[PDB]
């Protein structure tokens, strides 16, 4: 079942922004959101696409393991952390587009299209350039669709090996302490309106898992920190985390 809690709208408006948070209680099989309509509106996945892209690259052998070094191509880019060697873990962490563009070129259109359909991922449409379609092509995914996809990943139910799924979930590790573990991926879509930020993943507790997917308007890069901050305020409000 699904519940709309418009009280969460405060967390967005108080920061002069608009967006949606979608939560899914795995034990109770219940979903919650501030905005049922936007929860089902499809956006460019941008760097959240690094989750499916990593899975496909690993399963096809494009990426051997999480230690394989992807050498910087020597082209200076405006993101300092991109101008260095990466492995899967650091490429995820710093959302290093050029590494994942190379993955996609090696995957190829045919295998990428087939795998996204097998994942039931978004609109499954890779129209555009194979090395940028998640940034300015035809692929779209909603917040509820991100949840559906992440739940399959959590349970190792995607049509790739258990190993590929374990490795990607390792690479998704974002935060861990004595109270919870967050595995997630940020996204930042600027090439097509509306510009949005994403944060999708889940929170692991001792006896339950809460999946989450949020997006919010992002007119400038100055509000990027609000993706995680707003999500955590909701989690705190719902007493999912202290
Ligand atoms: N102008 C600009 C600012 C920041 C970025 C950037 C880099 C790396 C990661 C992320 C993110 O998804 O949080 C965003 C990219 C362009």
């Amino acid at each position: 079942e699904w519940q709309e809690n418009k009280s969460w709208n405060a967390h967005f408006t108080e920061h002069k922004s608009q967006g949606v948070v979608v939560l899914w209680n795995e034990n109770k099989q219940q979903g919650f959101t501030n905005n049922l309509k936007r929860a089902n509106q499809a956006f460019l996945p941008a760097s959240t696409f690094k989750i499916p892209n990593s899975l496909i690259a690993l399963d096809l052998g494009v990426v051997k393991d999480e230690h394989q070094v992807f050498k910087w191509d020597g082209q200076t880019r405006d993101i300092a952390t991109w101008n260095r060697d990466h492995n899967l873990i650091t490429a995820m962490k710093y959302s290093v587009v050029p590494v994942y563009q190379e993955f996609a070129r090696q995957i190829g259109e045919a295998r990428m299209s087939k795998m996204l359909h097998a994942f039931d991922y978004g609109n499954e449409d890779i129209s555009g350039n194979v090395d940028s379609f998640w940034l300015d092509g035809g692929i779209r995914i909603s917040a509820t669709e991100q949840i559906s996809f992440l739940r399959k990943l959590y349970h190792n139910k995607l049509h790739v090996s258990e190993r590929s799924q374990r490795i990607v979930k390792q690479a998704m590790l974002t935060e861990a302490n004595g109270d919870y573990i967050i595995r997630a991926k940020t996204g930042y879509s600027t090439r097509i309106e509306p510009k949005i930020g994403w944060w999708v993943g889940w929170v692991e507790l001792d006896d339950n898992v809460w999946f989450f997917a949020m997006n919010m308007d992002m007119p400038t890069s100055d509000g990027l920190g609000l993706r995680q901050a707003i999500t955590k305020e909701v989690l705190k409000q719902e007493k999912i985390i202290p």
